[PDB]
């Protein structure tokens, strides 16, 4: 008696939350410690991480 | 939902405190002591430091 709609359904949730890196920093205080960094001197400073 | 702006950072800084050098005089008083010097003479003064 009854003609029915013919419609059923599914459903699902996709959950994007973070960003895809951390760029976590240290700077970095390049006239160091036990060092010394003079005017017009040359030369190389290193920070490994 | 957010459209991230994709922006992180790392920082440093230098530190130039110094002039290179450090140029102490010790100044000469050339007629010097137990010493004499004469018009018109001639001679030799040395300071080593
Ligand atoms: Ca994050
Ligand atoms: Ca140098
Ligand atoms: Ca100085």
């Amino acid at each position: 008696s009854v003609t029915s709609d013919r419609t059923y359904y599914g459903y699902g949730d996709v959950s994007v939350k973070n960003e895809p890196v951390n760029v976590v920093v240290s700077p970095f205080s390049f006239p160091g410690a036990n060092a010394s960094l003079s005017s017009g001197g040359q030369g190389v400073f290193k920070k490994p991480d």
